[PDB]
Formats: C-alpha cells, sequence, structure tokens
C-alpha cells in the first residue's frame, strides 16, 4: 500500500514514457537489413553492385516472411535495390501490400560503389566516403517520409516496415542515441529486424539487430 | 571481373569475423527480461519486491516460451528472483531442462531496496545505488559462468537462455562495448531477448530488445 510500490511504479511510468512506451498515438517502424546477396557475387554476370539475391538469401527472406507474417503491417518500404526489393517483397506478399520505394533509404556510398578498391578500417575509423551525418540525415527523412504517407491504422498500433542496408540502418540508430560511427559497436545480420517507435518527428530505438528466425536454420542459411 | 568486387568481399568477410558473424565454434545468451509482475502490484497481497507475474506477465511469457519453442537452448538459468524464475519455466520446461539458479544474476539494488522514495533522474543520471561498475561486474561473471556450465551442443549453435532483469542486462551490454549508463540509451521490455555471441573470452552484443512476439497479442499484453 503505502511501502514504496507506488513511488516505484510512477517514476517507472515515467521513464516508459520518454521511451515511448504506454504513450497514445506511436507508430512502429520495423527496420529490416536486406538478405544475401553476396554469396556467388565473384562469379555474377549481373550488376555487381545491385545484385540481385543469392540462393542463401531467398532462404533467410522466406524465413523472415514466416515470422512476420503474424505481425499487422500497414506498409512496406525498401531502397531501390534489388536485393532490398526483393527482401521487401518476401514480407509484403504475406500481409496484402504493395512494396513502395524510397531511393533515400539506399545503402551508404562505398568505395566500391566509386570504382576504388575497399580497405579494412581499424575499429571505430568511418570507412565510407559519404559522410555519417548525411546517411543519419537521409535515413531520419526517409523514415519519417514513409510514416507520413501510411494512413494511421484503425486498430492499434501503425507499423511500418522499412527494408535497407545494415550499415546505413545502424548508422541511422546510433545518430538516434546521439552515437557516432563505432559507438553503437555492432554489425546488424542479414534480414535482422530492429524496431523504432516513432511520434510526430521523435524517434525512439527499440530494439536493434534481430535475426533470431535463423536460429535454428542450417549453416548454408546463416 | 577483378573489378573491385574481391576487395569488397574480403573486407565483408574480415568484418563478420570481427562481431562472430559466419565463424565457427560460436555459442550465444539469449538474455532475457522476466515477464511482467507489475500490473496490478499496486493491489499485490504478497512481497511487492518480489511478485510473482501478473496476468499480463503470464500472458508474455506463453508468447514468449512459444517463441522460443523451435529454438535450440541447451541451458536455463534465471536469478532466484519469483519473477524471472516464473518466466524461465515456462522456457525450460519445453525443452527438457531444470531451471538453474544465479543470484549474481539480480537486479541492480535500488533506491526502493535502500528505503527511499523512487527518483525519476534526467536522462544520463545514474539512478541507482548500486555502482554501474559493480553491476556489470557480477553480470560479465554470472554469464560468462552460465557459458562455461553448458556442454558444446552436437548440432548448430550452442545456446544458453538467462533470464534477468532489464536494468542490469542493459547495463551489461553497455559495459560490454566499453558504454556508460545513458549511452546505449535504452530500457529493455519485459520479456524482451537481446543475444551476445561468445567465443573464447571475447562476448559480442548480436541484438539488443526484441519482444516482437508480443507484436499479434492484443493491447492489454504491454
Ligand atoms: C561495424 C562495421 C564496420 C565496417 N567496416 C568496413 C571497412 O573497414 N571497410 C569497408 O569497406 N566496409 C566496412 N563496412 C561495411 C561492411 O564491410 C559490408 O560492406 C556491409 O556491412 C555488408 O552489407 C563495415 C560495416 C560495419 C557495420
Ligand atoms: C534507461 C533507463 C532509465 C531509468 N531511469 C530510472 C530512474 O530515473 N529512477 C528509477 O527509479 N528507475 C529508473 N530505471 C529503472 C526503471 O524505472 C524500472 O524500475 C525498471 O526498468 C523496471 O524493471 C531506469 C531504467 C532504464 C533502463
Amino acid at each position: 500500500m503505502s511501502d514504496g510500490r507506488e513511488s516505484f511504479l510512477e517514476v517507472m511510468r515515467s521513464v516508459y514514457e520518454r521511451y515511448l512506451v504506454g504513450v497514445p498515438g506511436v507508430s512502429e517502424v520495423w527496420l529490416i537489413a536486406h538478405a544475401d546477396s553476396y554469396t556467388g557475387l565473384e562469379d555474377y554476370d549481373g550488376d555487381p553492385r545491385d545484385p540481385a539475391l543469392s540462393e542463401k538469401g531467398r532462404a533467410q527472406a522466406r524465413l523472415l516472411a514466416a515470422r512476420l507474417a503474424g505481425v499487422p503491417l500497414h506498409g512496406v518500404w525498401a531502397s531501390g535495390a534489388h536485393r532490398a526489393q526483393q527482401t521487401a517483397s518476401a514480407v509484403a506478399a504475406e500481409h496484402g501490400l504493395r512494396v513502395r520505394t524510397d531511393a533515400r533509404l539506399r545503402e551508404v556510398r562505398t568505395n566500391w560503389d566509386d570504382g576504388r578498391p575497399s580497405e579494412l578500417k581499424p575499429h571505430g575509423v568511418y570507412p565510407f566516403p559519404e559522410p555519417e551525418k548525411e546517411v543519419a540525415e537521409r535515413m531520419r527523412t526517409a523514415v519519417t517520409a514513409a510514416v507520413a504517407a501510411t494512413p494511421p491504422a484503425p486498430d492499434g498500433t501503425t507499423r511500418v516496415a522499412v527494408v535497407g542496408h545494415d550499415s546505413a540502418l545502424v548508422i541511422l540508430m546510433g545518430s538516434l542515441m546521439n552515437l557516432g560511427w563505432g559507438q553503437l559497436d555492432m554489425i546488424l545480420p542479414l534480414t535482422s529486424v530492429s524496431v523504432l517507435a516513432v511520434k510526430d518527428e521523435r524517434m525512439v530505438v527499440r530494439s536493434i539487430g534481430d535475426a533470431t528466425h535463423l536460429a535454428a536454420a542450417p549453416s548454408d542459411v546463416i
């Protein structure tokens, strides 16, 4: 009764509200890293900078789409890249949704894109020619624009899936926590799910990098 | 063919290996926050500091157990708190395992534990009387022990589930990234799954805070 439990619960509620938990009008954005397109790239005769999914990637996307089949989704967005579109299509096909495209969801520009050799940088050294703040801002505006183009769901939480690219996604999530490259020291697995909570222009990182739909899969799928 | 794709792929493989992705002999720790015990706590007739799960928490634990039913698990550990034990019991029984207890997984000591009203701190201000460094040390010890206690499984990835408490868990994961309280600025949802990848004495934060198994449930389940 008056034994500290009231103070504990009220403060917990206040903490939850800072992270948009227990707050009306919150939408969720499920950020999805595209599935594998690099197995076999050494022998690929298509555009090697815009490859289709590999056989392994098709299998990952099928596991992802099954995982998300039961989740109410109200929109699916993708970058213009084949690997993102193809992943998004697998997801959207379980929901009666059409994949909407936003080129601003593209991966960070890489040395590879510029036709230069790639180099392995030390931890914490930003490795891309497109600056981190520019990547973060185009991801932030692409995400809030996808929410603004999604009508609020009539029952419960509006949820938008956004299929993008692992480096640009982890840059977005770090920037949302006011962290620079290397501080949020993670790589997002292919087909991983990361959740943001969004209300008006405010965006909160709720979960990061979960590819647990692959946990029981054979090793040639991981 | 030798158009920059080979250096791109070689760098990519090296980056994956730094984060234990696609590396043989890696184990996983699934860090699980216990299920709800706070709904209705204001009227709870037992010990409010060590309560059983609520009706809502039992529903969350059921959804969590169903999520993990198809995931191979080779050990289940929990703190001694009833709410952690009850959350773990739902997971363990479906994998043919007894729940094992390690009190080093207990929640950070709170103002409530010390007889002071809970106080809402500004973001970034550490709110507990047990120092962060001490919480991180005992959590790392406990997880290291849970990994060491689990014999390698002969199929796929060896996996240990560890059911604990959200503040201690996010302290551990921040510490594993050499970050202090408030930098990894997240609260972990109840029944959320976070994953560490482990090989030798190296622990990598793989994923954080996923409670997507709750997304299809009724709204009174979160
Ligand atoms: C933490 C991390 C470190 C990275 N390091 C490099 C690197 O040093 N050089 C490079 O060309 N790409 C790097 N990348 C990109 C990466 O190797 C690969 O191209 C993409 O992650 C695959 O989608 C890195 C990405 C992340 C997330
Ligand atoms: C990011 C974060 C900030 C929190 N801030 C406080 C706080 O200011 N005061 C407090 O009593 N508990 C705080 N907590 C604990 C929280 O309110 C609650 O007691 C636990 O999360 C319940 O398991 C915090 C927890 C997190 C992870």
